[PDB]
């Protein structure tokens, strides 16, 4: 497991129809065959899980059944909504982004060694 | 697959026991999890496997019950001995080196972002 930052808005007003949008970016090396985004609230000092979705870079996101988020990859982003809050929803909503690549793989063919034997008596 | 460079020396005589020895360095990024040497023998166009050994980066070679082949690994290097040659055995022998690395995966945690959503009535 290498670090990865990642960056998102400190602050973000849900409307009045309750939809909360934010994106989510991060310093990635390149197409991971994998991506997988964990949104985690915290409040009370308690953390909970609030939506997770799995996908590969560039494909769409999509969530459980009935997710109260969406979500939209665009490069090195992922665009969350969340949607259906109330009063008592508001807390800290942290993004957990995972990458996963391909296991690196070399083939070296040398030129070759000409190797003389000797014929004794 | 990525490609590798590997390097050997042009010409090698084998001794009066009819042992020959060479190495096959070559450029790798790291600490490879599997590294696999096989030793092809090019003669008359003909190309057959005369030996395969599989090991860890740094810890040592082993070939197959009465190999032809002894080896030994330090660093970027595999240090191939043959042994029982006799006239008939010469020819060109390459060295094809594989590396193996475990799956990059990267996890990013965001800072949060804060959530205000409004009491109405």
């Amino acid at each position: 497991m290498k670090a990865m930052h990642v960056a998102q808005p400190a602050v973000v007003l849900a409307s009045s129809r309750g939809i909360a949008s934010f994106v989510c970016e991060y310093a990635s090396p390149g197409k991971a065959t994998e991506v997988r985004v964990t949104v985690l609230r915290q409040a009370d000092s308690q953390v909970t899980e609030v939506c997770a979705a799995t996908y590969m870079m560039g494909n769409e996101l999509t969530f459980l059944d009935d997710s109260i988020c969406t979500g939209t990859s665009s490069g090195n982003q992922v665009n969350l909504t969340i949607q259906g809050l109330r009063a008592m929803d508001t807390g800290l909503y942290i993004c957990k982004v995972e990458l996963m690549y391909p296991p690196p793989y070399y083939l070296g063919i040398g030129n070759g060694t000409q190797i003389y034997v000797i014929d004794p008596e």
